[PDB]
């Protein structure tokens, strides 16, 4: 409350460390589903089904241009690509799975780096 304060935990990391969690995903071979924008000329039903599109790619632009403003919004839009991935495609096909194993491997990732 005014004047009584957790002890300041050290977050001039976070950025680096965001950005270092983000480059693994997008070198990971099971990324290719989530490096673009999903195509809504190309793909019926993505646009009026997903009302938040999301991938690896602007969450790239967006932490490099300082529209994050902590790492609780980063793991956010990080989720959101992944919740995306489910409401729109099977669990038993390449793309669900594709899904399943980048949450996975991000939450580890997140986990490990700051809890």
């Amino acid at each position: 409350s005014m004047s009584v304060k957790k002890p300041k935990r050290d977050d001039s990391k976070d950025l680096a460390l965001c950005s270092m969690i983000l480059t693994e995903m997008e070198t990971h071979e099971d990324a290719w589903p989530f490096l673009l924008p999903v195509n809504l000329k190309l793909v019926p039903g993505y646009k009026k089904v997903i009302k938040k599109p999301m991938d690896f790619s602007t969450i790239r632009e967006k932490l490099s241009s300082g529209q994050y403003p902590n790492l609780e919004t980063f793991a956010l839009d990080v989720r959101l690509v992944f919740d995306n991935c489910e409401t729109f495609n099977e669990d038993d096909s390449d793309i669900g799975r594709a899904g399943h194993n980048m949450r996975k491997y991000f939450e580890k990732k997140w986990t490990d780096t700051f809890k």
